[PDB]
């Protein structure tokens, strides 16, 4: 039993009574699908590339729909917070269970990402990933800052906050911001 989170009657898996989400982490070099990057280019802004960044799931990503440009929840941010799980073979056991605040910059999209996010409605819709949870967060990893975390995978359980400070400021240059 690698996976904490217990799957609900409908399916989701939760923990504690908060709903669990999946992560992974990629390196793709993108300006990705909230535009955090210079106008016109696929280039991102360096602090794209190196803060706590995420892209979710797509139905997330986009509150029930398939907008994969400017989608609904860019520039929200979720704490992420180990349960010391992760799904055998695809993760391990994190060293702490500190919790890290992420940004919503880019999408996982379906397509291409069956596994994780493919999720075929938004949260609170009891739809689930192929390992039972109803969102997955793809971690930016390009400089190594969710290695520094030791994170492989790890389960946790998610929730909306209010951005930090300087992550609400890198958000309000790009280009989904009031769009
Ligand atoms: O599709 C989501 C995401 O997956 C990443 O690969 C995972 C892989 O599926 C899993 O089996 C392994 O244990 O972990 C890796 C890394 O998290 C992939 O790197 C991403 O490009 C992709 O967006
Ligand atoms: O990079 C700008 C470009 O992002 C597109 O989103 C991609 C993203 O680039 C990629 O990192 C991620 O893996 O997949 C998403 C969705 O396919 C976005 O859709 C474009 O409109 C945008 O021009």
């Amino acid at each position: 039993r690698a996976q904490l989170c217990q799957p609900d009657a409908h399916g989701v898996r939760r923990f504690n009574g908060r709903p669990c989400a999946s992560t992974t982490r990629y390196v793709d070099g993108h300006k990705g699908a909230c535009g955090c990057g210079q106008k016109g280019s696929d280039t991102p802004f360096p602090w794209n590339l190196q803060k706590h960044v995420t892209a979710p799931s797509e139905r997330y990503f986009d509150d029930g729909g398939s907008n994969l440009w400017c989608g609904k929840n860019c520039g929200k941010c979720v704490r992420l917070t180990p349960t010391g799980g992760f799904v055998p073979g695809k993760g391990g056991a994190p060293p702490n269970h500190n919790p890290v605040v992420f940004m919503v910059t880019n999408a996982c999209p379906i397509n291409g990402n069956e596994e994780w996010c493919g999720i075929s409605g938004k949260p609170g819709t009891n739809h689930v990933n192929s390992h039972g949870y109803e969102v997955h967060f793809d971690l930016q990893d390009q400089v190594g800052q969710v290695e520094a975390l030791h994170w492989d995978n790890p389960e946790v359980t998610w929730e909306e906050v209010p951005c930090p400070g300087d992550l609400q400021a890198n958000y309000q240059q790009c280009e989904c911001h009031n769009s």
